[PDB]
């Protein structure tokens, strides 16, 4: 069946990109109009990790996995944070 507004099965893992932090979790963005938020304890490995998140930064690129979408206000929630190699690249657009 679909949880009312459901696209993905849940549990379903995405890549993305870092945006924001907060309280207890830090957002993550998709594509366009999609966007999402790791919530800080979907993984363990991260405290006892020694790591600053395996350095997850303002504009570094990750895995997350999926948790809870709204297609009406366009939230998923996903949250991985392991983080890609080679995450930092040169991020400058006017050329």
């Amino acid at each position: 069946w679909v949880a009312i507004a459901k696209r993905y099965p849940e549990g379903t893992k995405l890549t993305g990109r870092v945006t924001n932090l907060t309280d207890y979790g830090c957002f993550v963005e998709i594509e366009e109009g999609v966007e999402g938020l790791v919530h800080v304890s979907e993984m363990d490995w991260t405290n006892k990790n020694i790591h600053p998140s395996k350095v997850v930064n303002v504009g570094d690129v990750v895995e997350v996995m999926v948790l809870d979408i709204d297609e009406e206000r366009r939230r998923i929630s996903l949250g991985l944070k392991q983080c890609k190699a080679n995450p930092w690249q040169q991020f400058a657009e006017t050329h």
